[PDB]
C-alpha cells in the first residue's frame, strides 16, 4: 500500500503495538488541553457536522468520533489500525451509537470506505508536529473527501526560535564525555568520544521551558491540510532568518506547533507553545554540538531540513550561521529517537 | 539460523538497534556492581585466562574482552551483532590490542570462529535473568567450546518469593478506574475498565523494594550453563512451595537472580537480590490479580511457567494456592512489556 | 654561584624585582596568621635568641630580624637580595637597632658573613611549600650554622589529599573547550583542543575550599631542615596510598603545608591547612584532565613527583590509579604558572 | 637585529613566552569588539584583499590571516615569534588553507619574506596604544610593502583627557598609610611611608571609569602608519591644552586609543574609548602628584612625553599646569608596571 511502501515493517509493528495500549490512549485522552480543545472545535462548529458524513483517521478509543456524534453527524467512519479498534467498537455499542459510528479496522491507506465524506477529523500530530508521519495518512485520506469537504484540523504551524540554555547543553555534553575517559576500568574509551557527542546531540530534547530562554521571535512554517499532498511532507525545507533580540550563546532551536480548526462558525486554535498551558507534546529543542555566539541585533539565518524516513520519522538537518561573524553550525537530528527530559 | 528461527525479524531489528546506541552500552558499563564484579571475576581468576583462547558472546563496547586481555588471554574473539561492533573495533585499535582481540560482527549463531576456545565469557542476563533470550545464544556458543572449557558466568540462580504490597496492588485499579466514568467529555468509558485492569496486570513491575515485604524465604531455580542446552530454556517450569513466615495478603511473586563465575582460583558472585546494592536489573514483581491470604506457617504452592516466544521474551504463567484454604490465583504476564516503575 | 647555576638569571631578575616592591612586602606582612605566628615562635622561644648570633635569610622589610631583636639577639645578619635591602636598612636606623641588626645586600649564596650563627630564621615557603626554590637557599645557609645551631622553621610538612569538585573541573574544562569550536568567526579551532586542554590543566589552581571536598585523610611528606641538603629538593618523590572515605569523582589532589618552629621552650606551628584560617598561601589543587571514579574503601595510589627547574619552580608529575579497577591518571603540571582563582 | 638591539633579551623571552599561551591568544580572540571589528574591516574591504599578497605581523593563532583568506587573498605570510607559530600552522592545515597561508616562525625584524606584499595587517596595539613597542615591528614591516601598499590598521589616535577622581587619588595614601604606624608587631614602619607613596604613583592605573570623571574634551595624537618610521616612536611628545568644560580638582590624565582601517570601500574604526563598549585594553589613568584646581573655560596645558625603554615599554613624563593660575604638577610613570585595578 502507500503505507507499507513508506514504512519498515519492524517500525509499523512497534507503532501500532504502542497505540494498542489503553494506557497510551488514556495518556492522550487525559491531555485536557488536547481533548477539550478538539471537543470545543467540533461542538462549536456543529453546523460543520450536523447530518454530515465524517471520517476519523486513527480513531483510537473513538473519542473524536463521539464528539462528531455529539455535534450531530449522520455517519462517522472511524478508521483505526491498532487493536485499539476492537475497544472503540465496544465503546460504540455501550454508548448506543452503533447506528452512527462505524469502526473500520485497518490502515486508512488500505481500507475501503463505502462513500465519500464531508469532513475528515484527526489527531495526527507528533512531536515537532511531523514525527510519526501520520500527517501523511491524514493527507492521504483526502482521497475520500468530497469536493470542498473540510479538514479538522485545517492547518498546522510549526514554530522555530533560537534558545539559550547552558544547563541543558552541559547536561547532554556531560553524558557524551563518559566516552572521553582514557582509563575506564583500565580501558581507554576516548577514541569514541566524537561518536558519542554525535549520538547524544542527535536526540531532540522533549520537555518544556521558560520563554525567557528564547532569544528571538519565532519563525513559522505552515502546512495547509486542505491543500498539501502526501509527497509535500517527504522533504520539508524550512529557511529561517532570526533577528537576535538578546546577546548570548545560541544552544539550538526550539520547536512547537499550533493547529487551527477553521470551521464555518469559528476558528479554534490548539497550541503547544511554551507561552500556553502544557500539553503532552511539551516542546522540542534541537541542540548544536557547538553553540553560536550572537549579539542582539545580529541575524541568525539558515535552514532546517526534514527528510522523511521509513521509520515513520525524519532525519533533521539544521544549518545556521550568525551572518555577522560567519560562525556556522551544522547538525543532524534523528526525530524518531528523542530524549524525554521532562520530569 | 537458530537465531532467525526463534526470533521475529522485527523484534531482532529493534533489539540490535537498541544495543547499537552508545548510551545503552554506557548504561550497562556504568552499573558499577555489574562491571566491577565482571572485572574482579576475570582478574582474580587470571589463570583461567592467561594465554587462553576466549570467546566474548555479545561484546558490546568490548569491555569484557578488555578484561580478558588484562588477565592475559592470548586471543579473544569478540562477537557482536549490533553496529556497536564497529565502535568496539575502534576501541581495540586505540587500545593497541589488535594483536589479541578480534572483533567479529554478527550473531554468534551465524558467524564462524577460526578455532575452539578455552572459555566463553558473556553478560547475557535480562530482567528476571531470562528476558531477551540471550542466555540461549550464550548456550549456543558452547559449540565453540573445547572439552572441559569453562563458562563465565558458570551458573545462574533465579529467586522467587511471595510479597505483600497493598499500595502496588491498588495502584493498578486506581489507574484503570480512569475508564470507570459515565461521562468523560460526554462518553461513557466504563465498559473498558476490565480490559484496562487486565492490561496493567499483564505487565511485570520493575523496581526495587524493601525486603520486609517478602513473606517467605525465596525458592531458587538454577541453570548450569556448562550443562544446559538451548532447548532447556524454551519452557521453564519452576514449581514452588513457600512456607509463609508472615501473615498477610500475598499480592504476587518477586523475582531476582544471581550468577556465579566459578573460576580455578575462586568463585565470584554477581547478585541482583533486594538485600544487595541496586543494579540496573532492579528486581521484578508479577502481581496476582486476586491476592491470597496466608497465615504464618501456611504453605503457598504452585508453579511459575515461562514459555519463550518469538519476541525474545517469555509468557509467564503463575498459578498459586494456599494449601490450607484451597483459595487459588492464576495470572498471565508478558515479560516483553514490563512496567518500569522505579524513580 | 650555586644560585646562578640553578637559576636562569632571567628568572632571578623578575623574582627579585617582585620582592623589591613595598606593596609585596606589605602583602606578606599583612598576612596576620603568617606574621603573628612567626613573632610568637620567636618571642616565646626567647632563650633561643637571647644574646645569640642570628642569620635571617631573605629579610625583606627586616620584619623577622626585628623579632629576633625583640627576643634579645646580640647580632642579626639580615641578608636580602632585592633592592628591599635598602628599605630594611632605613628601618634599622629609624628603629635604633644599628648596633644589633646588620643588613647584608646580596644572595645568601654569594655574600660573606663575618661569623657563624647560632640560629637561622627565614620565611622561604612558596605555594605548595616548594615553589620559588627559596627552601634551597635556606638549606644552603646552613654553611653558616654552628654545630647544633637551630633553624626557624625547623621542619616542613607538605600534605596531599584527593578531592572532588565538579564545578572547578567544569570551569577549567569550559575554558579549554573554546578551542573545540568548529566555526569561531568562521574558523575551525578544534585541532588545538587537545593542546588547550593540556595547557589549562597544567596550571595549579590556588584558592581555598571547604574540607567537605576532601575524599581521604591527607598523606604527609616531611622535610627536616636541620638534616636536608639542597640537592634533596631537586627531585622530590612523594608516593601515596589513599584509603577513600567517600565514593565519587576524584578531580585531582589538593596540597597545603605546615611548618614547625621547634624551640627550646615550645614548638609553634604555622599551618596553611584548609581547616585553618586562610593565609596568603591559600591552598593548591592539581586537576586531572579526567577524574577517576572511586568507591569508599578503595585505595588510590600513585606518585607525585616534583622536579626542580631553572625558573625557580617545579614540574609536577602526578600518576594515580584506583587499585580496585585499574583506572589510571597521569598529569604534568607547571607550578611556575598557577591560576589564581581566589576572590 | 633592529628588534634585538632595542630589547633586553630577558624582556623578549618573557614577552614571547606570554604570547605562547593559548589562554592569552584566547583572551584577545574573545574580545568581541576587537576581533569582530578586525573581521568586519577586512571583509568589508574585500577588494583590498582579493587575490592580494598579505603580510600578517604577529599572527598569533592566525586569526587575522584567516580573515584575509576569507576576503580572498592569494597568499598570506603570517609571521609569529612565539611558539604560538606552531599552533597557527596546525590551524592552517586543519582549515585546509596550506595553499594560501604560509606561517613563518620568527621576529618580523629577523625573518625573510619571499616577496613584497600588497597589504600588511596586524594587531600591534598595547595599553595606551604604545605599550609593548610592537607598533615599531609593524612599521619595520613596511620594508616588505609594495609602493602604495596599504596598512590595516592605517592610523592610530591616542586620546588624553584630564579626570577628577577623588577616591582614586586618596586610595594611594590609604594604601601607603599601612607603613605609617609606630608599632607594627613592635616595629616603627613610618619611615617607609614616603617610598610607598612614590611607588604607587609610578604605576599607571588600568581599569575603566564612568565618563563623567572627564573634565575636558580629549586631545588627540595621531600616528599614520603609512607614513611613520620606527624611529618616530622612540620619543613621542604629546603637547596638550585642554579647554576645561568642568570646574573641579584635576587628579590626572586618562588615556585611550582608536585605530582606523582605511580601506578602498570603507573606513572602519576600532575604539577603546570609555564611551564605547569595554575591550580587553580597558583604559589607562596616570595621576598627577598633586591635584590642580581648574575652572571650566580655563586651560590646562603641558606635555606628555613617552620615552621608549628596553623593557618593551615607555617611561611616561607628564607635566601640566593651569594656565590662568600658574598652578603646576607632574609625574613620572613606568608603563611596564601598570596597576590592574578593574574588577
Ligand atoms: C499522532 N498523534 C500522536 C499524539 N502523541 C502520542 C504520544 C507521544 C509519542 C512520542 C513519540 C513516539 N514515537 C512513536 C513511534 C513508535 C514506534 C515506531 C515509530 C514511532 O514514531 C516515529 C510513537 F507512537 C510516539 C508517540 C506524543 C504524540
Ligand atoms: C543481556 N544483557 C542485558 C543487560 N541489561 C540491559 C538493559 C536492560 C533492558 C531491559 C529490557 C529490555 N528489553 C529489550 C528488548 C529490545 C527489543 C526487542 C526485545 C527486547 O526484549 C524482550 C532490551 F534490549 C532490554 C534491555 C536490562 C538488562
Ligand atoms: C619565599 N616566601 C614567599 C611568600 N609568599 C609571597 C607571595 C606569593 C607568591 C606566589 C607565586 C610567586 N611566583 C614568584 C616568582 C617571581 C619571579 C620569578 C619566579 C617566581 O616563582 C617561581 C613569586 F615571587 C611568587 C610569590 C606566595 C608566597
Ligand atoms: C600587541 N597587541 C596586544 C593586545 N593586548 C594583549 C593583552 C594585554 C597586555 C597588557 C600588558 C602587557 N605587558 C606585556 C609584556 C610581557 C613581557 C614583557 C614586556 C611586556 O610589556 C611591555 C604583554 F604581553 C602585555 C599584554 C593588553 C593588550
Ligand atoms: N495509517 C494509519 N491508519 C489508521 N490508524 C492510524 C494510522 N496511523 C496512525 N493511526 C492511529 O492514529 C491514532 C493517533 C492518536 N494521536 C489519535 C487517537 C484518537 N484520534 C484521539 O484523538 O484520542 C492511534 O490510535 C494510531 O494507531
Ligand atoms: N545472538 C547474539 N549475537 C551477537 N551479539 C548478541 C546476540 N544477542 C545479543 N548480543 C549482544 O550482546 C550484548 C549484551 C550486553 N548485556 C553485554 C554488553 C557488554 N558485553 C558488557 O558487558 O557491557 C549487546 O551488545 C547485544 O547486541
Ligand atoms: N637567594 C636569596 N638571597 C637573599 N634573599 C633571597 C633569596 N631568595 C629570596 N630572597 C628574599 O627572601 C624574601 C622572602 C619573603 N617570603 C620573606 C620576607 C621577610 N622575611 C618577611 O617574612 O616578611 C624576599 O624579600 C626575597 O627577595
Ligand atoms: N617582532 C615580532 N615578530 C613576530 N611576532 C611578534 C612580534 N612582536 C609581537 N609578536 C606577536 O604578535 C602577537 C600580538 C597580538 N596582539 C596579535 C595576535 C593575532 N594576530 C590576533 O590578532 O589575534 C603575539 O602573538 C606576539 O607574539
Amino acid at each position: 500500500s502507500v503505507f507499507s511502501e513508506r514504512t519498515e515493517e519492524s517500525s509499523a509493528v512497534q507503532y501500532f503495538q504502542f497505540y494498542g495500549y489503553l494506557s497510551q490512549q488514556q495518556n492522550m485522552m487525559q491531555d485536557y488541553v488536547r481533548t477539550g480543545t478538539y471537543q470545543r472545535a467540533i461542538l462549536q462548529n456543529h453546523t460543520d457536522f450536523k447530518d454530515k458524513i465524517v471520517l476519523d483517521v486513527g480513531c483510537g478509543s473513538g473519542i473524536l468520533s463521539f464528539f462528531a456524534a455529539q455535534a450531530g453527524a449522520r455517519k462517522i467512519y472511524a478508521v483505526e489500525a491498532s487493536t485499539m479498534a476492537q475497544h472503540a467498537e465496544v465503546l460504540v455499542k455501550s454508548n448506543n451509537l452503533t447506528d452512527r459510528i462505524v469502526v473500520i479496522p485497518g490502515k486508512v491507506e488500505e481500507v475501503s470506505l463505502p462513500e465519500q465524506v464531508d469532513i475528515i477529523i484527526s489527531e495526527p500530530m507528533g512531536y515537532m508536529l511531523f514525527n510519526e508521519r501520520m500527517l501523511e495518512s491524514y493527507l492521504h485520506a483526502k482521497k475520500y473527501l468530497k469536493p470542498s469537504g473540510n479538514m479538522f484540523p485545517t492547518i498546522g504551524d510549526v514554530h522555530l526560535a533560537p534558545f539559550t540554555d547552558e544547563q541543558l547543553y552541559m547536561e547532554q555534553f556531560t553524558k557524551a564525555n563518559f566516552w572521553y575517559q582514557p582509563s575506564f576500568h583500565g580501558v581507554d574509551l576516548s577514541a569514541l568520544r566524537g561518536a558519542a557527542v554525535d549520538e547524544y546531540f542527535r536526540q531532540p530534547v522533549v520537555d518544556t521551558f521558560d520563554i525567557r530562554i528564547l532569544m528571538a521571535k519565532s519563525v513559522k512554517y505552515t502546512v495547509n491540510f486542505l491543500e498539501a499532498k502526501e509527497g509535500d511532507l517527504h522533504r520539508i525545507e524550512i529557511p529561517f532568518k532570526f533577528h537576535m533580540l538578546h546577546s548570548g550563546l545560541v544552544h539550538g532551536l526550539a520547536f512547537w506547533f499550533d493547529v487551527a480548526f477553521i470551521g464555518s462558525i469559528m476558528t479554534v486554535w490548539l497550541s503547544t507553545a511554551p507561552t500556553e498551558p502544557l500539553t503532552h507534546w511539551y516542546q522540542v529543542r534541537c541542540l548544536f554540538q557547538s553553540p553560536l555566539f550572537a549579539k542582539a541585533g545580529d541575524t541568525l539565518s539558515g535552514t532546517c531540513l526534514l527528510i522523511a524516513n521509513k521509520r515513520q520519522s525524519y532525519d533533521i538537518s539544521i544549518v545556521a550561521q550568525v551572518d555577522q561573524t560567519g560562525s556556522k553550525s551544522s547538525n543532524l537530528l534523528d526525530l524518531k529517537n528523542p530524549f524525554f527530559r521532562y520530569t
